């Protein structure tokens, strides 16, 4: 494709584990896709988005380098679906939204 910059595969390993500490933490943890060489060297932008099951609210958040994202906004009550893409640190080479992991922070009660 552009050489390099090729569009970056799905993320793998995405699951949003939901933290039994925090009855609304979603540790959502990730990995580079298997078709993706080296992340270092190729600083792979993934752009996480969590939507509540009742309130259409795309988010959106930018992670130059993140694997690990710990978000508190997770309602316990109901499910998110945050969903993950991928780019091109370099060129920008937009992936549409691929992955769409589902969970829900410790349900509380």
């Amino acid at each position: 494709g552009p050489l390099g910059s090729v569009k970056p595969d799905p993320p793998e390993n995405v699951v949003a584990r939901p933290v039994p500490s925090n009855p609304r933490r979603l540790e959502v943890t990730w990995q580079t896709p298997s078709t993706w060489p080296d992340p270092e060297s190729f600083p792979l932008k993934f752009f996480l988005r969590y939507r509540p099951l009742i309130l259409d609210q795309w988010q959106h958040v930018e992670l130059s380098n993140g694997t690990a994202h710990t978000i508190t906004d997770a309602y316990a009550g109901k499910e998110y679906i945050i969903q993950v893409a991928a780019k091109d640190n370099e060129i920008g080479t937009w992936s549409d939204w691929s992955v769409a992991a589902h969970a829900t922070p410790w349900t509380e009660e």
